[PDB]
């Protein structure tokens, strides 16, 4: 017996190029980029112009609860700093450290000026599977690539899980952990026994495209599991299968503004 996530895969991965980019962002929210992308490449560091999509994924968990970044904030695998740049923005966070891998075909970090920039240290060359845990208040993680092959993405949500355990045990209060395929049976069986432990749930962001499955482990929710992903699944095969598109609804990016706190 397969989750219904396996069929949605299946079907996505039998889509021609043209019906899959049709697809992709049917019906989903997405924020206009437009004045970003012309921000980074002009060096425009104080027009409160997130550096990556990102941050309006993070803004749109937050302020529904689901997480409440305070205290010393961990960004395992910052990317260019997204999710790192919106949590120095809030009242209840005190310093951000973020780590990436960065290097070849790697996002680097961008150094921004928004709201609160000098609580951020973003270091890029760190390898989050082999670096010791630190303590923490808020624990964030962003990682996992995908794979047109169900089990490499199954085995690389488990090893993000296996990892985020480890700083978890350092006693975490909040936590948003993304989990890149969470239909696979390793990935519902580790996540299984991590929500027992750790406490939260499993949500999906209405900005993630059609084109991927992946939801958010945060500590502010506390739904079934399984009745979650499937949730997702016939929601995302439904939009496979209604093939009058209208692509995505749009709204505004996250303002950062500029200063230091
Ligand atoms: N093993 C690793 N160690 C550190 N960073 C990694 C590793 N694997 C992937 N990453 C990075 O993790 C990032 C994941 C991104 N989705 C994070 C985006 C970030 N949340 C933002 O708002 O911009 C990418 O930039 C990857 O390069």
């Amino acid at each position: 017996g397969r989750m219904l996530g396996e069929m949605w895969k299946a079907q996505l991965n039998q889509l021609t190029r043209q019906e899959f980019m049709e697809y992709r962002r049917d019906g989903i929210i997405e924020v206009d980029r437009s004045a970003a992308r012309k921000a980074r490449r002009e060096g425009n560091v104080t027009g409160g112009h997130p550096v990556s999509r990102g941050t309006a994924k993070l803004r749109w968990m937050v302020e529904r609860g689901f997480v409440k970044p305070h205290g010393k904030v961990i960004d395992l695998g910052c990317g260019r700093g997204g999710w790192s740049y919106y949590c120095a923005t809030l009242k209840l966070v005190q310093e951000v450290k973020g780590y990436t891998k960065g290097g070849p075909g790697h996002e680097e970090p961008v150094m921004m000026q928004s709201y609160g920039w000098n609580l951020v240290s973003l270091k890029s060359g760190v390898d989050v599977f082999y670096r010791p845990s630190e303590q923490s208040d808020t624990l964030l993680c962003d990682i996992g690539e995908a794979s047109p092959v169900p089990e490499i993405e199954e085995a690389r949500t488990v090893k993000v899980l296996q990892m985020v355990e480890e700083w978890l045990s350092r006693g975490v209060e909040d936590f948003c952990v993304k989990i890149l395929c969470p239909y696979m049976p390793k990935v519902l069986k580790e996540l299984e026994k991590m929500q027992l432990r750790w406490g939260g749930g499993l949500i999906r962001v209405p900005l993630s495209r059609n084109s991927n499955h992946e939801m958010y482990w945060v500590s502010g929710a506390s739904g079934n599991i399984t009745n979650s992903v499937n949730t997702v699944s016939q929601m995302l095969i439904n939009r496979m299968n209604r093939t009058n598109r209208n692509g995505p609804k749009y709204e505004e990016d996250v303002h950062l503004g500029s200063g230091t706190r």
